[PDB]
């Protein structure tokens, strides 16, 4: 008594609660909450939008050669701009990475030793998430109906 | 001499209208009635697209320059609109901000202390809101059945 | 001389119907033709659509200067084609609004009492309307489970 | 004993496998196979994104035209590929008439109004015809606990 | 113990472990689960937009063309980068068919014995498939209501 738990050691103790709280692990918003708060190193999202940043950089050099075409013609304008365009296409990409970004995040290493774990990053939720995980709720009424169909009579 | 409710009352104690209510708030009607009320904010929105207005705005008095050098060439004419058109690109984005731009200002004031009423500015949504609810109401179809399971023996 | 409803046909099995009909008014297809027609009658909205024209139809008379000045140097086309590429997305924006459209109306004009109040009749539909209303025919699931939860043999 | 099982109530004959049979046709499995017999004359779709095919037709001829007056002074490069990239945004379009082309694919072919009418037929699905009808296939469940909460349970 | 299941319950045997069986198969997470273990392999994609790398090999050679005829005018320049964001709206189309890819594999090369498979190829499955796939978990749903309803009433 003085101990105290949910887990271990049984005899009919309200069955009716264990199945509510089943229910309340599969929405588990308070972890979801968790991986909003990473805010800091959270920058895992923009090195892959990042792949756009080395095309444009490429232009710097480029500029010295309008200096140097005062023989050529020198009507050659535009080179910094048109490659930045190109980067713009690169944020409409963007649109389907948004919740799968925390699936590259973290390195699953565990060889070399290990630390901490009560974290994951492996969910971030938004919708992909909420929409599979909470109608597998409805897997737990499919264990249910199961048993009132062995008896009747 | 009605039809939506047969006779006064009879088989209905207290229990089954207090659950019917349960589906009511999980509809989400008075929250989206409040969007209605604030429906001015819809400019809250046009101030992140804005975000493209600063970049058209550098050029803009670019068109003195040509008329500086003359004699270089001339053939140099186009720029003010190629700009134009790195802002159209910007209009694109747009398809991910509509029910989200709601989430854009607690991530700077979420708080936890006391807080307006109970709300957690879950106005904007018109699609993501109505359909993740809604099968949360199957959630509500397992408290029932469980009862059922335990006698008929 | 009736036959068709007097007696008999509704002696005392009528409730089982009840839910049956309840299902059916969800699924509304009789009604869902009426909503088709509006995409005839949209007209309009498409004078936001139509905000495409003006822009690329106003410059078709700035191509008439380089005949003015057709001695400065030539090279300077590709002007209409820019305003164009603009255009191009306004194509892009339209998925969008597409069912949506339809939101303006309901509004009503300045006079209460009867306007087709919470039952509409003058919505979108397209793809919106049938993935909401009939999950809510998963909802009328859970009115009939509650009074059979009361029995217990 | 020698039967079908070991009991589960001699009383079945056709109901219980009607209602199982009711689930086989909202999957859409054979429908699906009559979109696989008409992949021949799947090009019909190409009909709705030639909207854009005038577009590039205009500037096709204008080629000759560099050729034909190259004493002006040339340097005008450039017009047939970016009327080319707006062909493209057509190709985005294409998402929302893809699993709805069924209505406008039969064509040459009306007088009487109606048309086919061999039990509807979509004979097309891959994403929207499957979403929808299946959880359809729930409110054949809201027939079932109807019979079971007149009686007991 | 070194033989039965892994531990036994009274009024059990294998018929509540059959039905259990039936959501295990339309859960299949197994190939799902291969999907993230072998994301480096995921290039499967990055070899169908590759069908617009022949529109930019065409101009990469060009480049040389400018040499040949240094005297025209030489302001010819810019005209890689435009033919390569021709390939990044290609880049657009790949969110339709990204996941389906899966439907497609199979009907090329089968013949399995082995079990590292040097085809270097498997099914994807999780978004159009995971959402479709898991509710019809619920059709099984159906099946149980079928057999408690028939001997009451």
């Amino acid at each position: 008594m003085a101990a105290l738990s949910v887990d271990e050691y049984k005899l009919s103790r309200e069955k009716k609660l264990l199945l509510q709280l089943e229910n309340a692990e599969t929405l588990l918003a308070p972890l979801h909450d968790a991986k909003r708060k990473i805010e800091q190193e959270a920058e895992a999202h923009t090195d892959r939008v990042a792949w756009a940043g080395f095309a444009a950089s490429g232009v710097q050099t480029g500029l010295f050669a309008r200096l140097t075409w005062w023989e050529y013609s020198w009507d050659i304008v535009e080179p910094v701009t048109y490659f930045a365009t190109y980067s713009t296409v690169a944020a409409t990409f963007g649109y389907y990475l948004y919740t799968q970004q925390s699936f590259e995040y973290p390195s699953a290493r565990e060889r070399v030793y290990t630390k901490q774990f009560y974290r994951r990053a492996q969910k971030q939720n938004f919708d992909i998430e909420k929409y599979n995980r909470l109608v597998t709720e409805v897997d737990e009424l499919r264990n249910q109906l199961k048993r009132l169909r062995d008896p009747l009579e």
